[PDB]
């Protein structure tokens, strides 16, 4: 699994971002992490992508410290999708392929955008695979982008997978293609998933809820409704109408 | 109706692709878009497709601009591209399944299977509308596989057709697939063609006669073959079969 | 030494864009490619690129074909550097690293900077090399977009290098920190700008006139100027007052 | 005169930064932001150069904001020098001349020097002006880099100086021409300081106390001190150095 026991963080002198942590996540499975904005959040994949180091407190890959024992060539295990004010320059098959690791048959690309949901609009589409998108190339639907990066994704071929949430669009009742693609995309995986959408924090398999810097919640939604005053107070308040 | 209105168009600033365009289009009449490779077809239907922009000029539907619309039911409802060389694979299911928004019926697959006239390699194969078909197991062929691709249409529903019709014709099957189920797809709405078959244009309600970037023709078959000499000899040599 | 030994191409069966092309590009030079807009100088450029195939020619390097050396290798020779539109947002670490192999360090990434003419700017930015730019993070100017990607050059360290200008902020006679880290950036490569600026071509090497498909000339400026009289139109209108 | 009339920021949101802050900025001298780390010290900076753009309120400049230039900006500014590690310029020419201008001169050059108080250094070194300090031969200490580094900054003669202060490496003398010299380039300027020396604040002409993002002291030193008794821990403790 991909554990993270007893993490601490600071990323200056002011405040403390994160106070000891303590985590896992597991193959085919989802973990979501809810909470207050400013909890310390979007810090856990900054650590979890090594952007950063924890000040104290290890973060385990299958029994090996991710860290400077796997070097920054992790990053082909790990895989992350969110969306916001966004452009993708270029080809649809440049788009898909920084990593040296796919792309070399046209046909791959293929296979990628039928499990992402796009042998439909990229055969509907001018050049097909070698057009030229956005910046005065062609024009995509938000929702076409983001299916188009789970594509990336899916032939990058993560071992742990990592999402966000920012823009409303699918609300969680919401339901759309984008999201088909994403329960594609967590099959074969660990997703670690920053919950926005209700529904999003139902199916999860294990939450953790993080109020300022500190993990208050630890097991599925329906226990710990019951359990927690102040969880169940943010799912009212904040999450589904606030 | 969906009225070109005065379209100039181009890509670069050299090659003006499209010089002033004014077709119209009505429900049950199908247009067709005859003409040599670069006569700019394909890009008329990119900018019916809305990947580009007009110029000079606006494309009208119902006197209301296409440029009044959102960015998702232009493309999908009323936006369609027959899809005949998609190539599927998967579930019988999966593949008519394919990115519709919606949870399914198997007496709604049946209405429609009746109606594209599928029904009977469908009711042959023993795990009917869940069996496999593709590169595992029950094979497909050309010509199944089309009629397929009708029958999604058909869930889709489409307020306007969109077709560019293939340079490679299937032997006698061609009709049990194109002239049947084309047929019925086409009937009750606005149909586009970009037509590759002389079967079309004999059928067709009206034609316009694309030479480099300019219409020549607005008439039907009979009308232009008689009054234009360069109409007469695309369609005799270009078009033809043998 | 890049030759490219009589070369023909089309995109389209509605032109033929290239014909009959043939150029040297030796190292420590700098070779110029003038004329009006759709003599295919981009074009020449996308061919080198690898993005298309030469439909009659043949581009090879010291001695060997391109289409040999295999597409990765082949983009890890070149290197391209171009103007504005092109927005980056991410890191200074991230936007000079990404698609390149291990280490060297953020010492490595000085002395590029340094090469590049920023690293005064650089660590005078915030969290210096570790600083967010694009809408996420901070402001940079045009002039500092770019001098970060000669920057990128510079550590892709390439041996081939293409250019051109698309925009007048840098007219030929407007010289800057960024015009003199290109200078830099020319150094020990082998140079191909498609020329723009007026004094581009003043300095060039070798020039090669393009007009509507073929190379008029080849040679030095003031040769071409005297013997060819359709070269003049180019220096004097277009170029000087458009 | 360079003001920064209320200014609120948050490069979060969740975390309001600064909450309405005041400087006024004024002629010929220096001014002092002296405050514990999540202050907003820096972050003053990362404005007054606009990184970013604020929240509530615009910073004037002799009376108007500054959606001049980035570039007229950007120019009467200034990045000061010790940050500026060793720059294998391996020219004198080179390194005070990064990324400067038109071109410069070599009477030019050294009417700096001599302003920088770093005429002789260049006397000693073989070819002059084109003579390497890098890496690869004739290496300066410390003291005499940084100096080098205020001769550059003697070039554009910017109107607002921004400054940046820490470890004193007490070599007092490289304090000693690095105060003439820092002295020869802030006199005369509109100079803004992050302090982190005592030396500096002593002679501010107005100190301002961050604390937490907010101004809590707004004056001469030797009424802050007398009137505050959370800045003389600070000086004391912390400052000291
Ligand atoms: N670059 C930084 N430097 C210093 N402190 C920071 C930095 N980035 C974030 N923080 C601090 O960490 C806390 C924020 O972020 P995090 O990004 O961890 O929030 P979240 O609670 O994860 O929210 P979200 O996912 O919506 O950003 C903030 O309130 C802020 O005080
Ligand atoms: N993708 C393409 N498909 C078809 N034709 C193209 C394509 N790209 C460019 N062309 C054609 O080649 C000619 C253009 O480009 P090239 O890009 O070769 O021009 P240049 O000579 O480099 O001009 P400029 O850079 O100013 O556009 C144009 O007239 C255009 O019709
Ligand atoms: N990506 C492109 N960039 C520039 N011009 C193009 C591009 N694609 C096609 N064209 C131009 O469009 C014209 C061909 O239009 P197209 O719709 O492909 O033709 P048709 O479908 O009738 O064969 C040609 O002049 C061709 O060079
Ligand atoms: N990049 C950043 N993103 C979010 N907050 C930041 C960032 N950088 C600094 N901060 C916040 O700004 C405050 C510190 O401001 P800063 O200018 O660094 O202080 P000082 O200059 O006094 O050391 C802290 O609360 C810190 O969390
Ligand atoms: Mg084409
Ligand atoms: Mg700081």
């Amino acid at each position: 699994m991909l554990s993270a026991r007893h993490v601490d963080f600071a990323y200056d002198d002011s405040e403390q971002i994160l106070r000891d942590i303590s985590f896992e996540a597991q193959p085919n499975s989802i973990i979501a992490f809810a909470g207050p904005s400013g909890g310390g959040k979007s810090t856990i994949f900054s650590l979890l992508e090594r952007f950063y180091q924890p000040t104290a407190g290890e973060i385990t890959i299958d029994g090996q410290p991710i860290d400077n024992i796997s070097l920054e060539n992790w990053r082909s295990q790990i895989g992350f999708v969110s969306q916001d004010s966004a452009i993708m320059a270029g080809t649809i098959r440049e788009n898909l392929t920084y990593g040296l690791e796919g792309d070399y048959t046209d046909e791959d690309l293929w296979q990628v955008l039928d499990l992402a949901f796009a042998r439909s609009f990229v055969e509907n589409m001018p050049d097909q695979l070698n057009t030229e998108v956005g910046e005065r190339g062609v024009k995509i639907s938000g929702g076409q982008r983001q299916r188009l990066a789970i594509a990336r994704a899916f032939l990058r071929n993560p071992k742990i997978l990592m999402l966000d949430e920012a823009t409303a669009s699918l609300d969680s009742e919401s339901e759309s293609m984008v999201q088909k693609a994403l329960d594609s995309l967590m099959k074969g995986r660990t997703t670690l998933v920053i919950a926005h959408r209700l529904s999003t924090i139902v199916d999860a398999d294990k939450i953790y809820f993080i109020e300022k810097g500190q993990i208050t919640g630890s097991g599925k939604h329906n226990e710990l409704v019951a359990t927690h005053p102040l969880y169940a107070k943010y799912v009212s308040e904040q999450l589904t109408v606030g």
